[PDB]
């Protein structure tokens, strides 16, 4: 008593905007650092099945039975996962139940503090997740900063961590957590100072490598887990997986970290876990090992300091004027434009890109930059060369964006009536599909 | 540079697990009361592209760009949402974003009440959910226990909820929000009486109605939305969608609930929406809307009173002597075998249920019932004369419980050893198998 008609014939309203949607990732130039595609596999993965059965509990310790099938997929996913971070499984655990990344930062911050619990993290406005803490004098905007006593360190000018002050900040506060892995970073962390300062007033060290996943699995940046006691991480950005994340917890530094984390993911936090995500995560984590992806990972990089080097080329400056990494953030102050007006252009040209904070931002409410990212373009077929067109798209569209801004004016809904059928955006959006639309697309 | 084979290429060991689960699945008598089968146009959509995108915020007021085709995506969600629970969208309003019932529940909760709330829910034991405040001396299990302020209330010894001892605990306790709408509960709620209990304290009434979301959308059972502030349901149940939620709130009623709802699902809990879930449940309340699955939702009741009806007739005693939904509680006193045991022996001859907890159980630690439920097999073609089989094989695995406690005695360690190899569990679950494995599987 089904009806298992296609797509297609069931609902044709919503077949529709789903084929626009694919026409629209598969004609854009997407520089959103957070952002991937995913492969056939996982996506056979997301709609399988598997996601009819509640699964409670964790395997061999299950609420129900027919979970046979279940605690095969779960126990391969966490090996899979050890083995693609370099983790011995006698000294690291992992859960990997979490839905999404919010959800795993707060079940684990929870775990290692409670509520009423002391935590510092990175300034949403210096580059930090809204899940480290982030609140304002209005209001407490994440639970993070609710549920915990929440404190929050900044960049220096320049845009680096300023470890003096995490420090100083540290010694007064004394938190039982001291986040660090980013949002919006563009240069690697110095995990063992984090894991000095940690030490210091009796502080475990999270690290949060959501945006960094593939460089510390593939051994091209830095390493938190000779330092860190918990590492969570989206599955979904740089590593290609699907929309989940993972908390792993270092057994041997904590003794009894295993239970306070499963704990917390369930029954504190979550119901039963989405087999579907579980399983597609296990098939992206055998991906993730393979030699083919750490050249993936290589590539992501190369074309990233390729894109900084082409950008600094036509005069446009970046945050810390530089990356060690997949992310750039640009300052945009010498062109006089906001990050939301150039974000407006480049949907106009079909560029997916982010407004973003810089250093000199006080706040929140105007970004004078925007952040790229080179993953979802490296996972298109984009090679070191092509980064030019990109940075010669960009300072196209900056420059449009100043003239626009010259003739309608620096209010944002003045600015945006300049945008639609302006002539050479039309051009630049036509150059744009027609290379995008080309590229290798999964 | 991506790997585009086929799941069966790219990961052979993966996908023989998946379709051994598969297997297991069509081959099942499923009687888990909170699972369902998805159709092909579901699972479609859950592997859908649009999982790539991130779209934080809400529709018309997303911090990126690129989202006009999701934003097209999740408003039509909540336009079919409000259309299928019959509310006006200018009375009521719906958050499509949460991943899932434990976490709309305790977003919904946090938004009304805050940190060190006070709120009201049945007792686990009694047939409440974790999300509902549930806690043990030993520990605050859920988090609604602990980020909150928690009071219980119970089912009588019949199974019925006392409402007179729900006002008792009101009065004195005096919460901000009390949670009816149940797990593991077998009738109808009477809403009109609950509204009359929060007026008295000024209190909010919130409804979770994810075990019989159905029969409140098709008018067949009580209707919350005339009485509730709040209403949350998961949409993987007697609903027929994936893994998601839905949190309802009533604008007329509570002026500015929209925003609180809203900011505490995005951004105090979760980051990215996940579009391929808002797709999914998209798909299925069209589906839920139409005169086709008002007729399966009917089906789902009365293979419930069938099933009921011929248990009564086995001398099989039933909590509160029968059902109004979905959902029947089996007592096991009277056969002196634990729930436990007999997921065990139902497990060995694939009939999948659930041990629970009854009246009389003080504890939640050695639960004297199952819970069986009719949706899973009403999808799957069964009928009132069919209701007859299923009962007549949890009579025999009742009896051969007995029979092998008997043999092997009343611990667990020791009943288990008596199953493999059992030359009637070989024969009943040939049965089993013989009947699940024809019958229509989407
Ligand atoms: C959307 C989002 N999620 N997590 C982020 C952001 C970023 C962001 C950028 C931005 F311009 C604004 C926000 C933001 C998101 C939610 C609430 C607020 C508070 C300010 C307000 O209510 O106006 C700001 C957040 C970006 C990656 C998009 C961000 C920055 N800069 C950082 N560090 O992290
Ligand atoms: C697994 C689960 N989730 N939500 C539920 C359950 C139910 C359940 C049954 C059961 F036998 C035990 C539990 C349970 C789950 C988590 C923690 C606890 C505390 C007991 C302990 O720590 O041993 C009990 C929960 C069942 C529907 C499966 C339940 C009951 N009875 C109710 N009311 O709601
Ligand atoms: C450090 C960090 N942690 C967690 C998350 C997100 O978890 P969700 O799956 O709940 O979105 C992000 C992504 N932040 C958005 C971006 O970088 O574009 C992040 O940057
Ligand atoms: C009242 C209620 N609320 C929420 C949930 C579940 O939300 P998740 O999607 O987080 O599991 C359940 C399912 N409880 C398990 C069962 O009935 O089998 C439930 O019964
Ligand atoms: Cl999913």
């Amino acid at each position: 008593m089904f009806n298992n008609e296609p797509l297609e014939q069931i609902d044709k309203e919503l077949h529709d905007i789903l084929a626009d949607e694919e026409k629209r990732q598969r004609e854009t130039i997407n520089l959103i650092a957070s952002e991937n595609l995913t492969n056939g596999a996982v996506r056979e993965c997301l709609g399988n099945r598997v996601s009819n059965k509640y699964s409670e509990g964790y395997p061999k310790k299950r609420y129900y039975g027919g979970n046979d099938f279940i605690d095969k997929i779960e126990e391969l996913c966490q090996k899979r996962a050890l083995e693609a971070f370099n983790v011995s499984d006698e000294e690291w655990g992992v859960n990997v139940q979490p839905l999404s990344g919010s959800a795993a930062n707060v079940q684990a911050l929870y775990a290692l503090v409670g509520v009423k619990g002391k935590i510092m993290g990175m300034h949403l406005c210096s580059g930090g997740h809204l899940t480290h803490g982030f609140f304002d004098e209005k209001k407490k905007v994440s639970i993070t900063s609710d549920m915990f006593e929440s404190k929050l360190y900044k960049c220096n000018s320049q845009g680096y961590v300023d470890l003096d002050a995490v420090r100083e900040m540290a010694l007064s506060f004394k938190p039982k957590v001291i986040i660090c892995g980013y949002t919006s970073y563009p240069r690697d962390i110095d995990y063992q100072q984090f894991r000095q300062i940690c030490d210091e007033v009796n502080a475990y060290l999270f690290a949060d490598i959501s945006h960094i996943s593939s460089f510390v699995a593939c051994n091209i940046l830095n390493n938190p887990f000779l330092h860190a006691d918990v590492v969570t991480t989206t599955t979904h950005k740089i590593l290609r997986g699907p929309r989940s994340a993972l908390i792993f917890f270092n057994k041997k530094r904590n003794p009894g970290i295993e239970q306070k984390i499963n704990s917390a993911v369930f029954p504190s936090f979550q119901g039963g876990p989405h087999n579907n995500k579980i399983a597609a995560v296990a098939c992206q984590l055998k991906e993730v090992h393979s030699p083919a992806f750490k050249e993936y990972t290589q590539q992501v990089l190369l074309n990233s300091k390729a894109l900084a080097k082409a950008l600094i080329s036509k005069q446009i400056d970046l945050v810390t004027n530089g990356t060690d990494n997949h992310l750039i953030v640009v300052d945009l102050r010498k062109f006089s434009i906001t990050g939301s007006k150039l974000q407006e252009t480049c949907n106009a040209i079909n560029v997916s890109l982010n407004k973003n904070t810089i250093p000199s931002d006080v706040d929140c409410v105007s970004p004078s930059g925007v952040r790229i990212g080179t993953p979802a373009m490296t996972t298109r077929g984009a090679k070191e060369k092509d980064m030019e067109f990109i940075a010669d798209v960009l300072a196209r569209a900056i420059k449009i964006t100043v003239d626009l801004q010259e003739q309608y004016g620096k209010k944002l809904v003045d600015f945006k009536k300049g945008l639609p059928g302006n002539a050479q955006l039309q051009q630049l959006k036509q150059e744009v599909v027609t290379w995008a639309g080309a590229l290798p697309f999964p």
